Parts: C-alpha cells; sequence; structure tokens
C-alpha cells in the first residue's frame, strides 16, 4: 500500500434497504454512498486514493462495544417490530433487512476498522469511510437513529486493545449527539469525545450531549460537548464552527495530543438540511477546512467515517471538501467573506457555557 489517503467504499452496503423500497420514507438510503463515491470520481479524487473494499467486523470486534444480546440480535443468522410500511425494523426509523442489514452494518464496522489500523500503522496517510448503516447513535445494548453498530467506536476500542494507539480523539460533528461513542468512552482517559451538535435544550434528537455531561471517574474532563441552544435564528453555519475549532476543539485537542484522529463525520450540518433534520449551513468549504485542521494532530494520523446527511448535493460537496483537505490540497481562509463574521450571540453562549465547565479539566479553557 502507498502513503496517500485511503477510501473505502463496496456494495455490500447498498442492500441495507427496507423491503417496501421506499427511499422517500426511508430516507438512509443506498443512494447515501453510491452518489459520494461516484461524485468522487467526476471530481478526479477517487485514483489519487488507495481505494479499500473494507471486511466484515467479526463477531469479536463488536462485542468489545456492544453486550452479547446486541451481537447475536443484530451480528448473525437465526438459523445458525411491525412497521405501518409493513416492513420489519427495531423501531420506525430504523428499518431491519433479515437478509442484509445485519452484513452491510458488520461491513461498516469492519471497514472502518481496517481503515484506522492502516492510517495507525502510518500503511496509509489518512482516510475516508464511505459507510453505511450510520454508527454513532448505537449504544452497548440499543440500535437506534438508523444506527447498529457504533463503528468508530468499534475502531477505536481495537486499537487501543491491539496496542496500535495511546490517546486516541474523536470528533463528532454530525449535527446530531453521537450519545453511543459518549457512553462507550465515558470513564476511559486515552479516548477523548468532541461532539459540536444541535441541543436546543435536550429537544433535538437525541436528546443527550448537554454541556454539564463531561465524563465520570478517570475520564472526568475527557467528554467535550459543544451542545449548541438558541436555536435555529440566528443562522447557525460557519462562523459558529470556525470559532468552536479556534476555542475549543483544536486547543484541547493539542493539550490532550493524540496519536490519532477519528471523525465521525456526519454532514447533516449542512445546507439543504431543513429543520427538524438539521437546519444549520454549514458549507463543504468549512468541512474541508476542519478536515485540514484536524491534520495537524497525530502526525496526520485522521480517520473520518460517514454518519449521517441527507441532502445528495450537500453530502457529496462536503465529503469532496473532505477528502480534497486529506489528499493535502489547501483552504486559504482569506479567501471567503461570511467567514469574516463575528459568530451569532447564541453560539457565543453555547461556548462560554463549554469554557465554563471544561475550566475545571482543562488548562487552555481556564481564564481570569
Ligand atoms: C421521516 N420522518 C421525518 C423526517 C426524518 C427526521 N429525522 C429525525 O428526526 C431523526 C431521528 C433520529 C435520528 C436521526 C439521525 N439523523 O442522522 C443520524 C445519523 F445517525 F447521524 F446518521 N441520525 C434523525 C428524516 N430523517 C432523515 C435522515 C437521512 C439520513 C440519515 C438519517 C436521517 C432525513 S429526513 C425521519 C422521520
Ligand atoms: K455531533
Ligand atoms: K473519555
Ligand atoms: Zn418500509
Ligand atoms: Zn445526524
Amino acid at each position: 500500500l502507498p502513503f496517500t489517503t485511503g477510501l473505502i467504499y463496496d456494495s455490500v452496503m447498498l442492500k441495507h434497504q427496507c423491503s417496501c423500497g421506499d427511499n422517500s420514507r426511508h430516507p438512509e438510503h443506498a443512494g447515501r454512498i453510491q452518489s459520494i463515491w461516484s461524485r468522487l470520481q467526476e471530481r478526479g479524487l477517487r485514483s489519487q486514493c488507495e481505494c479499500l473494499r473494507g471486511r466484515k467486523a467479526s463477531l469479536e470486534e463488536l462485542q468489545s462495544v456492544h453486550s452479547e444480546r446486541h451481537v447475536l440480535l443484530y451480528g448473525t443468522n437465526p438459523l445458525s417490530v411491525m412497521l405501518p410500511c409493513g416492513g420489519v425494523g427495531v423501531d420506525t426509523d430504523t428499518i431491519w433487512n433479515e437478509l442484509h442489514s445485519s452484513n452491510a452494518a458488520r461491513w461498516a464496522a469492519g471497514s472502518v476498522t481496517d481503515l484506522a489500523f492502516k492510517v495507525a500503522s502510518r500503511e496509509l496517510k489518512n482516510g475516508f469511510a464511505v459507510v453505511r448503516p450510520p454508527g454513532h447513535h448505537a449504544d452497548h445494548s440499543t440500535a437506534m437513529g438508523f444506527c447498529f453498530f457504533n463503528s468508530v467506536a468499534i475502531a477505536c476500542r481495537q486499537l487501543q486493545q491491539q496496542s496500535k494507539a495511546s490517546k486516541i480523539l474523536i470528533v463528532d460533528w454530525d449535527v446530531h449527539h453521537g450519545n453511543g461513542t459518549q457512553q462507550t468512552f465515558y470513564q476511559d482517559p486515552s479516548v477523548l469525545y468532541i461532539s459540536l451538535h444541535r441541543h436546543d435544550d435536550g429537544n433535538f434528537f437525541p436528546g443527550s450531549g448537554a454541556v454539564d455531561e463531561v465524563g465520570a471517574g478517570s475520564g472526568e474532563g475527557f467528554n467535550v460537548n459543544v451542545a449548541w441552544a438558541g436555536g435555529l435564528d440566528p443562522p447557525m453555519g460557519d462562523p459558529e464552527y470556525l470559532a468552536a475549532f479556534r476555542i475549543v476543539v483544536m486547543p484541547i485537542a493539542r493539550e490532550f495530543s493524540p496519536d490519532l484522529v477519528l471523525v465521525s463525520a456526519g454532514f447533516d450540518a449542512a445546507e439543504g438540511h431543513p429543520a427538524p433534520l438539521g437546519g444549520y449551513h454549514v458549507s463543504a468549504k468549512c468541512f474541508g477546512y476542519m478536515t485540514q485542521q484536524l491534520m495537524n494532530l497525530a502526525g496526520g494520523a485522521v480517520v473520518l467515517a460517514l454518519e449521517g446527511g441527507h441532502d445528495l448535493t450537500a453530502i457529496c460537496d462536503a465529503s469532496e471538501a473532505c477528502v480534497a483537505a486529506l489528499l493535502g490540497n489547501r483552504v486559504d481562509p482569506l479567501s471567503e467573506e461570511g467567514w469574516k463574521q463575528k459568530p451569532n450571540l447564541n453560539a457565543i453562549r453555547s461556548l462560554e457555557a463549554v469554557i465554563r465547565v471544561h475550566s475545571k479539566y482543562w488548562g487552555c479553557m481556564q481564564r481570569l
């Protein structure tokens, strides 16, 4: 393998679909990764990477994060809940194809893990995993919010257990809180979880991720929720997310000083997601710039994994900008008016609350 960025993709993950067929009623659809994949080729980025198929996560790998009941239920074939549309699912949004969902879920976990390992060995510089279904809502014994196995969490646990990375930063910029990821690593100080999400007083899915939630035991202070409050007006976008990176994410990340960075890279904070899917206005350029900023950490050992994002062009724009950043292309911050705008008052109060809480734990948060 050459020292460039790696891309993970495989058609096996397309097969995760409800039997009723309707991609509108079930918006977490195959087209999401399919369109990103062809977009990377159309724009000439795909051929510059090393393209990898990935693999099934083993039952053992799944059990490093999930319970035995959970893994039997979603990880294995029966032989070895009803929905309004007639298909089967765990709940109304989280569907279950009785032939393919388990396979596709295990592939997503397995492939994010395989990519992280290749990056951790410096066999690959960095990587982007174009996977579905998403993972960050799946917790120890609950599939929910379109998620079955927490691929990023499973990848992180394996890197640790195989001794391939001492300290791991997990950044989650999907607009929803990664409740699963927070839970798994809540008491482990060798994993730093930083989420930027729409919180709005706990009235936005999943409802978790309050600024107060800092971790526990040895892991106190190693869970950082940039929980945006105040709602959609004034608009939430680049000024606020750039501000979050300048003030919270990067300084804490640098103080932590990880050996590898994992990114739960959802693109549902992007333009084209209305309320109540997202309602935020983060541009593709900003996503690629955030990737570029995370590439300064951990000797450039960075792995992104697709979580959420529905609007096809928006998630294609963003994914394109992240891969370009991974390949070394740089974003000039002076090339965009609007990045000159101060962040809105809701974002400033949100960050102010994050700083008040985490000044107990981090020197870079301890002001006068
Ligand atoms: C149809 N009806 C009204 C529209 C509906 C609203 N969604 C939610 O309320 C909702 C609830 C739980 C979880 C999530 C969610 N969004 O991203 C993620 C992920 F895990 F990050 F990928 N989870 C979203 C939509 N969901 C999506 C969607 C598309 C791709 C991935 C996830 C959700 C588009 S519209 C679902 C229920
Ligand atoms: K998040
Ligand atoms: K932690
Ligand atoms: Zn259906
Ligand atoms: Zn999301």
